[PDB]
């Protein structure tokens, strides 16, 4: 037994009834625990992400079957055996918080891994490309798959207009229109780090690598009207499938494959291996097992823990570096800024975000300064041998530049169709079908020049693609 | 023809690519259109509304038919014909942001009326009661009602938990669970004032008033299986069809009626007037026509206009006042208090929250100060004759107060089941069917102990409306 | 020895060079290090206090000498010996941080008392009554005395423009423009509750109290021409003594008093006990010894706890209620209101502010949710034995109304001119020139008719007082 | 005449009182008037600058004397008589808001140039050259400088704790500690770019550029003694004499200088033109004169126009470029980062930020969105000629970068001591003996290692210099 308190601490006698003028009359300002409830109820809101506002998380543990040593010097995959805590956070993209989990979107797969070097967190999406390749497009890419800004309904001519006049998109969209452009569920889903980043060794030495997750539930995806079939009774399908498996002990697993491509590869491929529009080739550079990730405890509060999680891709570990890639290196910014807007200047300090690693430095004071500070010295260099120093053993790896200037210019070999017209060619029939179905069903009521543009982009992709598209729309391109 | 320029106004040279170690290397930090367009980007969200976060709006025209002036000194009432521009805002009440617009709930009515002496925003509902009585309870009952906050999912365990202990709510959801539960659209669709007001004329007569208001286009609800079959292909529909209908000059309206009632009434009733889970006998208290409010026109921008809009209760204006509903005086306070939250201190500056009428006031600064503010004297009394003044043509009335204390305490005659018994009777077979219906499939899965205390509530109310539900539920109740 | 991390937990490689192209070249976006740092420390700063920004703390303890229990059910104040820790801040008043502790102002007086039954905050200044009797004119008075909206510099003209036309300050300010104006450090200073609160016993009667903190090291001030002496070597001469006597182990003490009057003699006084701009005769309602409070400790960091420390007036503990004082009616409101803006809704987790009774309620979420919350049920009634329920051992007393309406009217027997004349005679020969002094080098630059104005109030309060003003400011009032 | 009114434009009855329980009985909640008016009061304060939080505003022109055009195609340096519009703010550094103005520290000297091809900031301060050359130091620089963050008072012991291990530092102190470290007023005062910048003519040649103003009104300074006499009777004297002047048409001015630099030039130099530590030699790269810039307007209001006022090095214009200069280099990040926290996302439009020419682009939404939006497309690329487009007239140059990897590591040829000892020799007899007197009062009360390694940077830089500190504060150096 507890009584019900306020804030300070003082037990409520009664949680019915505000203080009035009589059992009738008007309301009197001198009722602290009304004002102190409703204004304290007036404020629980803070902004949603701003793109993967819908989502659900959940805790596990990822064990390493292969230690990664001769490749990477990061300390949690430094031996087999070796279990590090994670934190993820699954989600959609462009509806807000509410919107249905049925809808056609790319899926978040956000991890947090509490290594005993720091937290490092892999933010991937379960497809394994991207629509751009330059951040600085990524606002653009967004307000076009946005709702509306005079509507609020979000516009396929509006995003069409874009993405055609953006054709190294043509490879995202061709997987996106298949039905893995609806996952099933969160567990039936594949993930992918999509970017290149760089694995640097003990020696110093630096491969490039790619991040696959496989699931054990295997892939699985809805089409259009299975997926309007679940949407029309449960618009959080995939957020309750999530919790209930873990709730029954039929906890979902990843295992982690990398593949691994030398610096020196750059030279002989046709495309740039660090252009995020692009896979590499598992014949090529074939998938290497690393270790498995299993989900195992829901959280105690979603605002808490799910609604304030905090992940970015450049909360990097030793031995593990950013690529060259131009939309990864945007990212490295975008996630923490929005994040101390989001959350507050102290985000870092929120438990779920929180390392399991040692925090010492000189930061001080922000809104919400709760970690008891203490001590006269702020500021490095200063005269203590007990004070926090930098440590020479982490240092970064020394990436060799190839360009002379500053300059604003696209890659070199953007080669925007070859890949779109390989993974088309790969489909089943049955899976051809479908994209140019979902592919026509969302373009058929756009602007005809958009729509002619959208056509020519994937008959460069392939001339098959492109043309049954092209029938499937009623759109004669003979002049062409 | 326009140049894309930065935020100092410098036209942009290159809106597609980053600053880069040549045309494949590392971003550089020296990139100030990148590093301000992500920022603002970053920055776009704010928190959604704590309730009613899904939602649509439109301006119109209210124009008088009777003037109200032997009622109300209220000048957008005063004479025939005269025209008030409004602002309206519609929505459901639980659920985020994005989600959908099928779902059971109430829906907000909320009007904004620009009048020549301020700005008068009426604050209704679909339905014309509520759950409550009393301010203290509503973050328990929007706790309740909110998606449980381990599993994000809405669980009628916890909401009827929360509404068979509050046994004031049993004619609300007489009502919410008929099918005028899942409203069409915003269109098609009711609206009141819920409380009772105080209208107060210009010789300081005080009546208790009631507004209504009705559909041109009619009322029209959905069933469970109707409102599952809209949701399968759209979670914005009522969004849609409001704005559909605007830009093809098909303008919804409604008109505006209201019931008076002498406060001397009070003793003649055996329920309190101005206790909101309470209606007026329209046979005694007979419908009044005032005018009618046509809507003609759709925001320009949704985030600026619809999102950034405010309402509040307390925006009254001379000859219309509170009541003493112990619910309405909550709301006086809590509104404003989370717009300044939401919104910012400077929330009334927003274009949409401007009045038309002038603003001259000693308030200064504060975030986002735009107004070009000037002068020396910003503190009343003061000895210039030109700075503004207080002006007693504009004095509230002083309601008696028939209390001697400062008081805790339930009003009385609460009369928790009656008017539920009688809105049970007024239903149709047909609409007793769907009510039963609608019941049953949100009880059949709650604990048995509150299952059986809804009932009990329910057959308070109408013995056979009890029984009906009992029989539904498989719940035998011989021998209570 | 530590490492020196990011707020990830990465031990830091250099924490003196930011990463470039070469040794000499632009710098890389990709350092999250520099950015992390940068970032935080761009936002170190929170809003100062609205008023009382310039200030300093300390923690200590309270222990009774006297038990109170004959006229107040307070835990703190129960028994002979009983020893409750406290924080308190002191401050001046009206210029910014950072600004002089050498000019004339109140001083605050503000004591955070630690309770079993939840924090007690008595929000004191060291002056015994205030300039105004209504919060309806605080921003008005605050607006005045601030730097001019335009110029930045405090002006004379415009204060005393305000102070004239509100002759109740005239009490206020004969005891502000003694050289008590102007206290020569915090210790050796008055302490005043200033308002008339409501003591309620353990039979439920109720007295009305004053409280008064006397410091055992005496009271001192300053002259003009010693302040502006200490003006000239040090801008924060008062938090530098506090920090010094504590750290040298000479702790400074106050016992702590109070007058206590029946309810009943209000109809018998020539002035209203609850106003704010009066004393009761220490002849009449003599002090009476309560305990002592020693200060011995100083906080660990000055932005943690001093800077973010919260006092409120309506942090009331059973046994201690508000009076009817119109002036600390809006101040139990302002508080808490003002510290959800500066500090965040969660400002009560802040570890200062935290009470050391217990905590349990339904309240959830807002911005900085650092406390792991837990549980499916944060709404009441519900049907769990075990989660908090209301008190009904902890309500609040019911005050007796006199009044039948809700009216905006000053209060009857305003009286503003008899107090201000006794303590004028009150006065040694010696302080009545400094008052004189004190008054005409604020006045001597006014506006001439607000001059005169100033000279009648004080001509009202005594005959003397007014002439000797007039006289030293070469006013001749022989004509009126 | 004019109605005082609430924010929603309804006029205010009663200015003085509060709505209460009859004339001197508890308030009432429902007080629209005084809720409304206190929140808002408890909502003025925004956090203060970081650094330079004490500071005072002005309004003017600039007008070219001298057209710049051969070495820079910045459009309001085109032509003879070109007038521009320009905002200035003046400042101290460390202390807060309302600190004294006679402390010890650089000035602030921050010029907005309000163009024809948009806004232009020169954040300058008085002194010509830093202390440090590494934006990564600045937190730690400021941290060691601010009042120690236990006892919120300066301690020297800190601050040399870090310049006398950041020997970097040694020429600006020589500056520092002359009485040039406490300037008379803003207007006999010294300006400075500090950094070198890139000029960039239209031809594309770029030449290195170094900004000074020189004072109309000459450059005077206070002596130790000088400022303590001032700070006795006014902690406010620099503001009050810019307001003055300009109020009675004593318009303080400045003549605009630079010096160029051929880029080739580095390999000529015994230290690195892009250190900020470091002057150019006048007689080697002598001074000409471009212009004159007048302050003939005081702001409006205080708060609106200089507290709300917001620069950045980063608001660069088409012609004027960053430098690779490691401190400039964080600078262009750290002040729009820190302003959108200070300000708000849309701190842009507030008036003063606002350039006079055209905004255009597709950034949306944030906090305080009142500029009125509309349109569907904010998204580029997209298909409609009428939008805004980038314009390849305004790219910015293409740096020449000298680096082969990503490197963390110090300049070459920091050079830390040449020139404090040249500063040194510069000086005046009577120079070097203020300089000696001010440094050994500074340094008297610090450790002593930290004293000695102080005494020995100084000694570096001259033999005499170095000795006579170390005479002068009794330091005997025989065995070094
Ligand atoms: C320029 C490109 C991109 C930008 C600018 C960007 C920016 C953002 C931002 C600002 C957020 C909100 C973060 C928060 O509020 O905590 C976010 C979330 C997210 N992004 Fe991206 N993103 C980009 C590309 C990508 C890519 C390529 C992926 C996958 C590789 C991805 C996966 C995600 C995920 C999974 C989340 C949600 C993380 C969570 O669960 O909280 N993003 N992104
Ligand atoms: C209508 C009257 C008043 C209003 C509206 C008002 C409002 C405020 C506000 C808003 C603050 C800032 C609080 C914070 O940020 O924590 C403040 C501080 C303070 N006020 Fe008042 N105040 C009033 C009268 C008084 C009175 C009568 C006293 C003493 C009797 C007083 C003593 C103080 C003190 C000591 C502080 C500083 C709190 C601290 O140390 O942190 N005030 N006041
Ligand atoms: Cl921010
Ligand atoms: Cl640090
Ligand atoms: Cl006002
Ligand atoms: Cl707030
Ligand atoms: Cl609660
Ligand atoms: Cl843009
Ligand atoms: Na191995
Ligand atoms: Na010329």
């Amino acid at each position: 037994h507890k009584n019900l308190t306020t804030n300070q601490g003082v037990p409520v006698g009664d949680n019915q009834n505000s203080r009035t003028a009589g059992h009738r009359g008007p309301s009197f300002l001198d009722d602290y625990h009304l004002i102190e409830k409703l204004a304290h109820f007036d404020r629980e809101r803070i902004p949603e992400r701003v793109v993967h506002a819908r989502g659900a998380g959940a805790y596990g543990v990822f064990e390493v079957e292969n230690s990664m040593e001769k490749h990477t010097r990061a300390a949690f995959l430094s031996e087999e055996g070796k279990q590090t805590d994670v934190f993820v956070r699954f989600s959609t993209v462009i509806h807000p918080k509410g919107s249905p989990e049925t809808l056609r979107d790319p899926r978040g797969f956000a991890v947090k891994f509490y290594t005993e070097e720091g937290n490092y967190d892999l933010v991937g999406n379960n497809l394994p490309i991207f629509f751009i390749r330059d951040a600085l497009k990524f606002p653009d890419m967004v307000h076009s798959l946005k709702p509306d800004p005079v509507t609020n309904i979000q516009d396929p001519d509006r995003y069409w207009d874009f993405m055609t006049l953006t054709p190294e998109s043509t490879h995202m969209l061709t997987w996106l229109f298949s039905d893995e452009g609806i996952p099933a569920n969160y567990a039936e889903m594949r993930g992918s780090g999509v970017h290149t980043f760089r694995w640097v060794n003990k020696y110093g030495e630096t491969k490039y690598v790619k991040y696959h997750w496989r699931p054990s539930e295997g892939i699985r995806n809805l089409s259009m009207e299975e997926a309007a079939e679940i949407q029309a009774n449960d618009f959080q399908h995939a957020t309750r499938d999530l919790y209930d498996r873990i709730e029954k002990g039929n906890y979902p697993a990843w295992d982690l494959y990398v593949q691994l491509m030398p610096l020196s590869d750059y030279d002989e491929l046709d495309y740039d291996p660090c252009d995020p529009t692009k896979t590499w080739s598992e014949e090529d550079y074939p998938l290497q097992k690393v270790g498995r990730m299993t989900l195992n405890r829901n959280p105690e509060n979603f605002f808490a823990e799910t609604e304030q999680a905090a992940f970015t891709p450049s909360a990097l570990v030793p031995g593990i570096e950013a690529s060259e890639d131009k939309l990864l290196q945007g990212r490295l910014f975008s996630y923490p800024d929005t994040q101390r807007h989001r959350l507050g200047a102290n985000y870092m300090r929120i438990p779920v975000n929180c390392p399991y690693a040692p925090v010492h430095n000189n930061q001080q004071d922000g809104f919400m300064t709760t970690t008891r500070p203490s001590g006269h010295i702020n500021y490095e260099p200063n005269r203590y041998d007990d004070q926090p120093k930098e440590n020479p053993h982490y240092k970064e790896s020394e990436p060799v530049l190839h360009g002379d200037r500053m300059v604003r210019q696209k890659i070199e070999k953007p080669n925007d169709f070859k890949q779109a017209g390989e993974k088309y060619r790969s489909y089943s029939e049955e899976e051809k079908q479908a994209l140019i179905k979902n592919l026509t069903a969302d373009l058929k009521g756009v602007n005809e020049k958009t729509k002619l543009l959208a056509i020519c982009n994937f008959y460069r992709a392939d001339e098959d693609y492109g043309q049954r598209l092209a029938d499937s729309l009623g759109v004669d391109i003979r002049s062409y």
